């Protein structure tokens, strides 16, 4: 897999943001996790876990998987970097998002994303407490 760039254009919720990519305005959904909505227990947390991190990077990057690039709703679906690290681990490390949506041949990297989620259990963190 590779990274490309793009920029921010606006934080929405813990798994879904507006980033221009190409040059145009998309919607990415995290691929591989499921954050809770907003009006849901850990939405607000989870949903301002990622707008902090996306909005204090100097550089974000997409990286798409070997599969569908976008979802039926027009949504890109990747995993998306802030300075190298990525959201979508870092989101189940700390307890905000579960590991979700794992479909066969955009699953690349599952098994990281289970290592953190297991991780964040062990430590009865936010979702796991
Ligand atoms: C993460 C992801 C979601 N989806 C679709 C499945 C779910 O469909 P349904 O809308 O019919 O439930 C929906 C969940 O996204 P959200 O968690 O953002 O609601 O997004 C994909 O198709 N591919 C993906 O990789
Ligand atoms: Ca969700």
């Amino acid at each position: 897999l590779h990274k490309e760039p793009a920029t921010l254009i606006k934080a929405i919720d813990g798994d879904t943001q507006k980033l221009m990519y190409k040059g145009q305005p998309m919607t990415f959904r995290l691929l591989l996790v499921d954050t809770p909505e907003f009006n849901e227990k850990y939405g607000p947390e989870a949903s301002a876990f990622t707008k902090k991190m996306a909005e204090n990077a100097k550089k974000i990057e997409v990286e798409f998987d070997k599969g569908q690039r976008t979802d039926k709703y027009g949504r890109g679906l990747a995993y998306i970097y802030a300075d190298g690290k990525m959201v979508n681990e870092a989101l189940v490390r700390q307890g905000l998002a579960k590991v979700a949506y794992v479909y066969k041949g955009n699953n690349t990297h599952e098994q990281l994303l289970r290592k953190a989620e297991a991780q964040a259990k062990k430590e009865k963190l936010n979702i796991w407490s």
